């Protein structure tokens, strides 16, 4: 089993599973897919109603250990980008024997076949995954910027 006994993912739920690029979306809307114009979706934030590239996915934590725990979340299979996450801080505290509501919502950056997972990252434990649900992204690749640098001209 991929789940930590010690804080179990439940009750997962996926807000599509056909999604377009970030790059795709900017093109169908804008008319291209320049960095700049990126930026304008980024701005859109997480609204999937109105964004083809945005992935919802939430679940609860639920807490088997009796003391309080540190973890952070992402999601399990660059590709992708986090667009927001609650709970919001970088890493967060699970209860002893609580519950913790979570949301992730992320930009789909490359055309694929995903099978993807939450993944909570429990501090000096280790991962747990939820169970995976297939996510199929079509559309153009979106560009990043270059890792060129140089003094400044
Ligand atoms: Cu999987």
């Amino acid at each position: 089993q991929l789940q930590s006994r010690f804080v179990k993912i439940e009750d997962e739920t996926f807000s599509a599973t056909r999604l377009i690029t970030k790059a795709e979306f900017a093109k169908r809307t804008f008319g291209n897919s320049d960095l700049e114009t990126l930026k304008q979706v980024d701005a859109m934030g997480c609204d999937p109603a109105r964004r083809q590239d945005v992935l919802i996915v939430t679940g609860r934590l639920v807490s088997q250990v009796k003391q309080d725990l540190n973890a952070w979340i992402s999601l399990f299979t660059n590709r992708w980008e986090f667009i927001s996450r609650d709970p919001p801080g970088n890493v967060f505290t699970i209860p002893g024997g609580g519950e913790v509501p979570y949301k992730l919502c992320l930009s789909a950056l490359e055309p694929g076949t995903y099978h993807a997972h939450t993944q909570l990252n429990i501090a000096s434990v280790g991962p747990g995954l939820g169970p995976g649900m297939s996510i199929v992204v079509e559309g153009e690749p979106t560009e990043k910027p270059s890792a060129w640098s140089h003094p400044q001209f």
